[PDB]
């Protein structure tokens, strides 16, 4: 769906921005600094699940650019493993949210965050 | 979820960028320039439905900025009508996509596009 590589870059950056907001906005809830409404969090994690599937199709071959490291494309299998593993961490978060289980939500939230970082460490350039 | 107005602006701009891609990428299909796979389009319109609910919460009071016109906030009811009407145009598109009905999809697509423009005409500043 992208006319030029720049369009893929803009898409993925926008998708990742939205994911970051839907993930990060739960930090106060996880920490107990904001109240835990199970229905609110269930709905939010549903949005996050949808968003978390979107960036990867915008790293198609030849869409080098932005702050993407070239290693994304020189080992396609390894990058795919990282995004699929991340999406499975989101599945654990979804299961916790759907169950209304705050303890599971906290644990899953931590693992999701670690998975964001694991990918950045291998595949995102320094600012 | 926004620390400053700038954060709301970045969010809504990213959400609208993603909506524009999920909408616009169907243009060749509507026009018959690309093939019509009912399952592909059903899935895509599902993503669009989710995305099309997201921008409006990022136009909270006091989040003037970007290319948003101030009229968004001086008549809250009218802006709400436009976004709710737009989301109902997306509902027609969803129903068409879910039915696998290309004729309904074309018609709904046109009405959705008109609704994007109707809002821009009232509420988006010139570049
Ligand atoms: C690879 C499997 C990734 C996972 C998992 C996550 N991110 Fe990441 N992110 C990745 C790359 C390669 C990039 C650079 C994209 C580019 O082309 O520039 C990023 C970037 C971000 C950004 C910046 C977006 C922007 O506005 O330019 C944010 C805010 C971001 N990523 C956040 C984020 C969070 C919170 C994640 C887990 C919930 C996460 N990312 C996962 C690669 C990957
Ligand atoms: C109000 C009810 C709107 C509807 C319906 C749509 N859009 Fe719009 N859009 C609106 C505003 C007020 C703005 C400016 C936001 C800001 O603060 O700057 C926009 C902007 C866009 C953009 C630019 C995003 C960016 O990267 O900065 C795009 C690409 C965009 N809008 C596309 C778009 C499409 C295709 C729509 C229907 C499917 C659509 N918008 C609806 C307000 C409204």
């Amino acid at each position: 769906q992208f006319a030029k590589p720049e369009d893929a870059v803009k898409y993925r950056q926008s998708a990742l921005t939205l994911m970051a907001s839907h993930f990060g906005r739960m930090t106060p809830v996880v920490k107990g600094q904001a109240p835990y409404d199970a229905a609110q969090i269930k709905a939010n994690v549903e949005v996050l699940k949808t968003l978390s599937a979107l960036p990867w199709a915008a790293f198609g071959p030849g869409t080098e650019g932005g702050d993407a490291r070239p290693e994304i494309w020189s080992d396609a299998a390894s990058f795919k493993q990282k995004q699929q593993a991340f999406q499975d961490n989101i599945v654990k978060l979804s299961a916790a949210a759907d169950a209304g289980d705050l303890d599971k939500l906290r644990a899953a939230f931590g693992d999701v965050g670690a998975s964001c970082k694991a990918c950045h460490d291998a595949y995102r350039k320094k600012k």
